[PDB]
């Protein structure tokens, strides 16, 4: 519906019948590099996701090449001040934890490179799908530059906080198997990763939104606690999830 | 003994010589589910053990398997309320937080179904020792509840937040080598689980009441803290632990 | 120069022409145990390296094994009380949160023993290269002491709180790939850990000295805070950072 | 201006030429009580404020009372499930955290009932300024319900945890003199607290961009954190806040005596 | 009625009809100092009561003072070793965590001497009520010891971090309208501190069981998270309780005019 | 003696027998302004105070004003880049994060101006004697700038979150009893503040070195964690300070009466 997909200029978006929303990184000319217009695209489209029903996310990107990471040329360009950069940062933060805490699941379908801000990108999605052309990497730090979009939280939690700093400092590449045994995608594929996405999503969609939402932002949120205090903050969730009429339906089928 | 063994009517206990206690889930007729009178079962051993003399425990399932999860015919039957079934998890919390952070070490003998609040009652042990017919899942979700028992909290401490979202997510099945490897249990045998946790619980037993109690308590709380002020209480607990005169006779022996 | 290599008796110290500055442990005959005296010099070094240039710090023990651990021999010789040991940790803490914090990236070649303390001053380190000789252990749980140094709170975050549990509590023991896969090591190579070491840190010692820094410091940090505050705290430090004039040269370039 | 005055219905907006807006809860004869349509409009301007150059925020209620608190009739007769209210919770939320870490200075200038989800409203700006009219409740309990709008993490940084559970436990009442000194406002008025917020919100209009950012997002983070990790983090804000540019003309000012 | 009261000594127990149950320290010849019976008493109390339905709890000391803290004598007597002692104090830490997050009200009436382990054990309530004879103090340091029971927790909590440093570094005494003022005490009284929270008790009973035990256990819980993270747990709180069947009448009592 | 007072310029140093060390910030003429040199020699004495044996310290400026701050006009000059004065604020941390958690009881002995950076130094020591001539403010907004020192996390817990960003949002002043009721100093004296902190500081230098050590370390410590984890560090404490061999004998004292 165009409730849904119409209002991006950088995203492709294609709303399935059963709630599934795909959303395509759209710049395949500059292998989806993120631009502040696409982050305030992505803000937008995560904070409304699930007022506006959708079911479950596939994000991947347009091309052989998931994204490039951060658009460096229009960094480059824009001749930032350190309050503006920091600026844009909290706006990717914006958007990947809209993403991340919003609790619609998102699938990440991944192909090429997963560099930079797009390995920032992946992090934020709840799963990721990997097929053999994938590899991922913090390349900027050789340049100089210092990884955002919270890589170093969530990259962190994927493959721990020592890995993670071997690989900004280092520029350290993984891929195949050796990257989803390392924590960097739960999924790997031989085919399509996008299909594989698509199973996994449909699947998920097939289960109680409520359910979904809380598997989507209170583990997360979890986290962030010590687990003294996430024990009963657990306890409220799980009193409303699992009391559900929805819920309560399906035990009986 | 009779002050250790008696009063519990779903656990079997069994005393050893060396105070390793082995507590048996008994009710095999129901994979060992777990009901409000089995949960308050382990609140009362898990909170006296320590102060009872017991060494260490070997946590195992009567039968087959292991422990087959939240009892669903009881809570089906009970219709409960949001604000009834929050106290059941809460219930459930305090079981499974006085199994970990109370300073006994307790040493899981799994075998086949570790489902859903099984996998949660199995993450609240120390160690856990799987076989060759062990599995892990939490397939409740597709039937949309959401999982109790701290899972969300120690799962991901096990074996990464992102794993622990796909599992309860997907119903993701994890056995063999394979759920070794992901970090579901620090063992795995060819042979006996029980007869390895055996092993692995005889040789704790034999190591200074204090040093197990420190270990088996502090580092749960210290995971709790920023790193900066673990340091700080970690000085006190080493302060603690390794003046007392048994360790002095140790280092001497 | 002697204004960075001099002042140390138990280490030794070889700075190279490109900021790279080789720290030996010194006391082979001991197999490097660390006293009192050897951590006061950590403390040290590690709290003026930023200032006196340093730009990488490749640390290894001098002889066939890493560290042996805490000096047992001073720590049974000196009968300490609770409150006197409590105080030696504090110390261990002050110079591995130098370590760790201070940002000047660390490369620990291993070789041997990596035991009890000095696994802990081994998890200090951003990195480590492992060898087919370099094993890890936390033995002296075994004689009732409980080890310090932080290894409770860094080991945890290299291979997960609940491995390093059952490390501690069993003394097991972990060696060639299988302690590099667990995360005891970024890197284990068949040939010479000092030489990649060396390799690592060249290459690290050609990156911005404040890029370095922040990696080497911010994301220990922004792992102590829950990630909504980490999020905003990182946007301070790509802010400084990526908007630096060698980082736009570099882009340019 | 009107991309920042224009499309609200609930609220009624005042955008001032020296960048001080003032927003106005609008529904006087409801005593201003909060419904989802009005939340989402809090949403809506707090999320665009800082990016649509908003300087500053004067918040305040029309009529005699600043806000009464959830519109309990919309909640009754909505007879929602607990998943149902839960979500109209975390929507208040996002209201009044983008108000708390949004960066721009929100002064609320207080007169009546502030009480229930209006303290927690009143909680979310970084001032308040009350006058001899203003009292202060959290009369949930007397409905049989909780509080929320993080009036439970807010009211405890204002006036000690404590005091808040004393408060929602009992419906103690506060006011006056008693109630500024106890921490409900920093700002207390024998006139009208609207003319004492917009001294306020002039003078902090009349600040640095930047500067104000960080005093109204930065410190509420770091309270979040350990004391030592907070301090390296404010280390990175007071590099990029103290070296600007526009700060320089002013340190020169008082490197002579001009300042 | 008989399986609340019964089975405990160092305590005295009153269970009124209403649900509030009176919890007198009964060792007034020792000034009711808590030594390791008195603790396992009160660990076993406050992990039941919820369960077996108390509705509120009045705290009190039989005699001229509150508490007197920890039980010196059997303390310099059992000639401790550190780790003996740590281990009692994780049982102390047992009933007072079980105080704070249990879910039940407590209110605590304080005479006289309200010191050291005393003032840890008062600090485990969540309303204090103090007379005209109360009197704060943090004397550890003047036996050359350390305080615990989580008085540096709670009483920082309760006053401010650098008012507790201040009272245990330095032995300061606070009393009077003073101490209430500081926040040792949400309410003073010139006559019975009992009779008084007797009074707060009784209407706290007369609440909703659910509305109390969140706000005598979420409270405390959110206040040790990121405030972001406390937000997303006080939503599900607040969806819990305020969709309770229990509280649509006063809801409605609301609608109309009857409230 | 020589080891303890010699090798410092910008700081004079006292060191009196009974092991109390007076640390006089020495630059009137610049109103004892805090520049790189003077930090570094802060960190250099708080980094060893407690080995070197010293067993409290009374903090205080010579002149009229105990501190202006950042030397502005050293700042101003550098011409700093964003890294080079994050740089400089972490050196600030790393003084007053020994001071507050360094385990040696530092009294501040305030007049006149305790302002800015001033006012973080002032909050990094466990104690505050303010006189009739004190005040307090964070004028940082006024220059265009953010604080630092950790001021805005020490600040925060002394008077509260809200207040703290009132004073830097507004450059809002405090003086006199209005100011030690708000939290800015538990003492204030119609006389001298140092004769006051003098007084205070020998007390505490006459109670035990592991105790004083544990309350101006561990305190600071535990209120960085959720208070379920802190009170099992707390235990440990509590473990270690109260079975030292050092307080039986002050144990003992109370066993009888001469106590
Ligand atoms: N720096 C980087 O190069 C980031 C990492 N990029 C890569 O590793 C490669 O671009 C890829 C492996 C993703 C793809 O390689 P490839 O297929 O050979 O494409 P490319 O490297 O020639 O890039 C094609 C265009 O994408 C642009 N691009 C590619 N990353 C960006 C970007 N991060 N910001 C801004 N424009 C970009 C690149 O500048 C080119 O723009 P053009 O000059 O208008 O043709
Ligand atoms: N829902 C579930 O089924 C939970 C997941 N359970 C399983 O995957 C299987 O039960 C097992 C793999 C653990 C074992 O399979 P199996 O050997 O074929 O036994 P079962 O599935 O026939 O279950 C036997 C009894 O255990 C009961 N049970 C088994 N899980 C429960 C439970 N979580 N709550 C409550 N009663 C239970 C199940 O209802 C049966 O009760 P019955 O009708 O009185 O014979
Ligand atoms: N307890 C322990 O033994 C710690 C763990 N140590 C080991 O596992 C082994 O020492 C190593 C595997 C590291 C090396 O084994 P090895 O080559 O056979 O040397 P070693 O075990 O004979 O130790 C040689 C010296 O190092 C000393 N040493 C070695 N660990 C320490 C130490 N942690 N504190 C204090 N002195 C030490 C050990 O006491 C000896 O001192 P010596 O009597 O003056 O010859
Ligand atoms: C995210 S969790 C949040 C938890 C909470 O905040 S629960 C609510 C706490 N908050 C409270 O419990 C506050 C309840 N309200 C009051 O105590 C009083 O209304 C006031 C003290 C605020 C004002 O008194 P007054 O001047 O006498 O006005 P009133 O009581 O005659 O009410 C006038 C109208 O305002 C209406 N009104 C008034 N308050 C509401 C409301 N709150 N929701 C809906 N309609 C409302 C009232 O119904 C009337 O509507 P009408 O009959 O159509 O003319
Ligand atoms: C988990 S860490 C906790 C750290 C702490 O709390 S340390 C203790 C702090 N707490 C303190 O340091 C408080 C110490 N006590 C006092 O200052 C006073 O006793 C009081 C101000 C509380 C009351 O004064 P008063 O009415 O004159 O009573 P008293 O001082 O004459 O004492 C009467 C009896 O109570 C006894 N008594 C009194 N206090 C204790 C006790 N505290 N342990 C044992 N027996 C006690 C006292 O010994 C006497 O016993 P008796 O000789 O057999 O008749
Ligand atoms: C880690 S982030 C920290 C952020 C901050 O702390 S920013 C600073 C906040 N802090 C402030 O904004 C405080 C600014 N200072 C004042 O408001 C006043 O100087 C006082 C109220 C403190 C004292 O007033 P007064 O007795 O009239 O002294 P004065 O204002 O005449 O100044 C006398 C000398 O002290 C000098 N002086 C005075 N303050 C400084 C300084 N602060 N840096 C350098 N030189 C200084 C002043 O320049 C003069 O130098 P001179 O012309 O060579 O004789």
């Amino acid at each position: 519906t165009q409730d849904v997909t119409s209002g991006y200029s950088n995203l492709d978006l294609d709303l399935r019948d059963n709630g599934v929303c795909v959303v395509t990184l759209n710049r395949p000319d500059k292998r989806n590099a993120l631009d502040v217009a696409t982050i305030e695209e992505l803000v937008t489209f995560f904070s409304t996701a699930h007022r506006k029903g959708v079911r479950a996310v596939v994000l991947t990107g347009a091309g052989d090449h998931f994204c490039a990471g951060l658009d460096l040329v229009e960094h480059w360009k824009a001749d930032r001040s350190a309050d503006d950069f920091m600026h844009v940062c909290l706006r990717w933060h914006e958007a990947f934890n809209k993403m991340e805490y919003g609790g619609v699941p998102i699938i990440a379908a991944l192909r090429g490179a997963v560099v930079g801000g797009g390995l920032a990108l992946a992090s934020a999605a709840h799963l990721r799908v990997m097929d053999q052309s994938t590899y991922f990497a913090l390349p900027e730090g050789q340049r100089g530059i210092f990884t955002g979009g919270g890589a170093t939280i969530r990259v962190s939690d994927m493959i721990g906080k020592y890995r993670m700093i071997d690989m900004i400092l280092t520029g350290r590449v993984y891929q195949g198997q050796e990257a989803a045994d390392l924590g960097l995608a739960q999924y790997i594929t031989e085919g399509s990763s996008f299909d594989k996405a698509m199973e996994l999503a449909d699947k998920i969609a097939s289960n109680l939104p409520l359910t979904n939402f809380a598997i989507c932002s209170a583990i997360s949120h979890m986290q962030n606690m010590s687990g003294l205090d996430a024990a009963y903050a657990e306890a409220f969730v799980g009193g409303i999830v699992n009391t559900q009429p929805a819920a309560r339906e399906r035990l009986e089928a």
